[PDB]
């Protein structure tokens, strides 16, 4: 779509990042309802118009599992980058509403990942690079769709407490989809537990449920220490294993995308019926 500052109108704030704020916003012209990320940058126009260039690859994904690009352009000291419009939010913000995400729902958001990584890799040679809950969406009629993924390096150059970061990446060596893999199995841990699983819950955290660790202590826990688990009672061995190989230190060890897609607990998931749109809308209170 074209796309120009004048074009818009807001509506309200939709959330805040560390160096981007998000807001829903009518076009004018279309009429459409968009969210529109600003991301404020102080660069000079070569970078400006090869941020922009690089995101128009974004106008060519077209998937259930990706949240829609309507345009991305420059105004103001700011990138904007007009997206598709997620009623429900962040993953992020669902579980801050719902303490925990019960294992059958991150079974259709697992499925809902895997698919949006691979549609990522296999049609645009992309690693998405930033899965986490906060950049998985949702909607009212139960779509999960991935957002804010690396189609743009220089924008990932202009902008550079948790961290999902896979050991690998961590201590700089080679890394490719698998860190996603890693990223996304801590992900589902953090939602199944409510919290930010490094370092473990002991056993009255584990009780309760069911100080802080430093940016370079937490870094180092997670390329030396185990890594996360969930408690074995309370979720089924088949979600336990899934997690588990999605969180091998390794990254040739660790599960692909093609062997997620195989699991015991990603066919079972798929054959379940869930009414996630249901669950969302009174967990989070909408229509
Ligand atoms: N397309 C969208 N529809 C609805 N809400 C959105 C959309 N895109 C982003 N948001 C909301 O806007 C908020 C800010 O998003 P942004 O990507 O800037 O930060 P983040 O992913 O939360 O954090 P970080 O800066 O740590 O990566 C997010 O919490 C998300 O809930
Ligand atoms: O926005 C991004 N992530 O960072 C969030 C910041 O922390 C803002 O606070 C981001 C980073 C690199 C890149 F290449 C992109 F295309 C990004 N945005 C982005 C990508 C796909 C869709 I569909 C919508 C989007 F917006
Ligand atoms: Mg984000």
């Amino acid at each position: 779509m074209e796309l120009k500052d004048d074009d818009f109108e807001k509506i309200s704030e939709l959330g805040a990042g560390n160096g981007g704020v998000v807001f829903k916003v009518s076009h004018k012209p279309s009429g459409l309802v968009m969210a529109r990320k600003l991301i404020h940058l102080e660069i000079k126009p070569a970078i400006r118009n090869q941020i922009i260039r690089e995101l128009q690859v974004l106008h060519e994904c077209n998937s259930p599992y990706i949240v829609g690009f309507y345009g991305a352009f420059y105004s103001d000291g700011e990138i904007s980058i007009c997206m598709e419009h997620m009623d429900g939010g962040s993953l992020d913000q669902v579980l801050k509403k719902a303490g925990r995400i019960p294992e059958q729902i991150l079974g259709k958001v697992s499925i809902a990942v895997i698919k949006g990584l691979t549609y990522l890799r296999e049609k645009h040679k992309i690693m998405h690079r930033d899965v986490k809950p906060s950049n998985i969406l949702v909607n009212s009629r139960g779509e999960i769709k991935l957002c804010d993924f690396g189609v743009s390096g220089q924008l990932i150059d202009s902008m550079a407490t948790r961290s999902y970061m896979s050991p690998e990446r961590l201590q700089g060596t080679h890394y490719s989809v698998q860190s996603d893999i890693w990223s996304m199995g801590l992900s589902l841990v953090e939602m199944a537990v409510g919290r930010y699983p490094i370092p473990p819950p002991d056993a009255k955290e584990l009780e309760l449920m069911f100080p802080p660790m430093a940016i370079f202590e937490l870094l180092d826990y997670i390329v030396n220490e185990p890594p996360p688990k969930l408690p074995s009672g309370v979720f089924s061995l088949e979600f336990q294993d899934f997690v588990n190989k999605c969180l091998i230190k390794n990254p040739a060890e660790r599960a692909d995308l093609k062997q997620l897609m195989v699991h015991a607990f990603i066919k079972r998931s798929d054959a379940e019926e869930v009414d996630f749109a249901g669950w969302l809308c009174s967990t989070i209170g909408l229509n």
